């Protein structure tokens, strides 16, 4: 189980989702502005995409 996609930093949401869904077809993908405060709960189904103001991936996407 691959759980992180560092190679997607700087990519658009559209591009990132295409790669993630190949690896984890039933992923629950949520998009949030980078810096958003989140809780510590671990959700194995989820992959949060933290984006910058240009709508590009700003932090390494990971399961959780």
């Amino acid at each position: 189980m691959k759980t992180e996609w560092p190679e997607l930093v700087g990519k658009s949401v559209a591009a990132a989702k295409k790669v993630i869904l190949q690896d984890k077809p039933e992923a629950q993908i949520i998009v949030l502005p980078v810096g958003t405060i989140v809780t510590m709960e671990y959700r194995i189904d989820r992959v949060r995409l933290f984006v910058d103001k240009l709508d590009n991936i700003a932090q390494v996407p990971r399961v959780g």
